[PDB]
């Protein structure tokens, strides 16, 4: 019986991006799909990307494209106080109130983003990194996604 907001479901698919010779940029692309039977508002969706910042105290998020406008995508980067395997930092991606809604079976398509540091990142020790998904989008369950702050996709980096 549950009601609409308990049967709402999303999934995220992921593509690892390129790395060059400066190595101070994390690149990745996500796609958010509505896999349930009711419409979801993008403003109720958050996505987290978990990583180790490798000494960088400044980690800046930028969204480079979204079908509905980059100006509708927000990101913040927060430190994690305690120690968890593969993450001392997370990047939390959210959407503004006018980003729109996803119908059932709808998806955002590609949302590429960068996290930029002053110093080099080693991505092999980042929880959310999966280099096997370089050629194609894959089911990276080490990125998590929330609807109204409830976990709906993935497995959280766990103390
Ligand atoms: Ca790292
Ligand atoms: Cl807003």
């Amino acid at each position: 019986s549950q009601t609409p907001d308990a049967n709402a479901s999303i999934s995220v698919s992921y593509k690892c991006g390129v790395k060059d010779g400066t190595k101070n940029t994390i690149r990745a692309t996500i796609n958010i799909k509505n896999t349930g039977t009711t419409p979801v508002n993008l403003s109720d969706i958050k996505v987290r990307y978990w990583f180790t910042s490798d000494g960088n105290e400044q980690n800046n998020f930028v969204c480079d494209y979204a079908a509905f406008g980059t100006d509708k995508v927000k990101g913040i980067v927060k430190k994690i106080e305690n120690s968890v395997p593969g993450a001392d930092t997370y990047c939390e991606i959210s959407f503004t109130e006018d980003a729109g809604r996803l119908a059932p079976g709808g998806s955002t398509g590609t949302i590429p983003f960068r996290i930029e540091g002053a110093a080099e990142y080693d991505q092999t020790d980042d929880y959310s990194y999966n280099s096997e998904m370089s050629d194609d989008f894959g089911d990276n369950t080490k990125i998590t996604a929330y609807i109204k702050d409830k976990l709906k996709y993935g497995v959280e980096a766990a103390a």
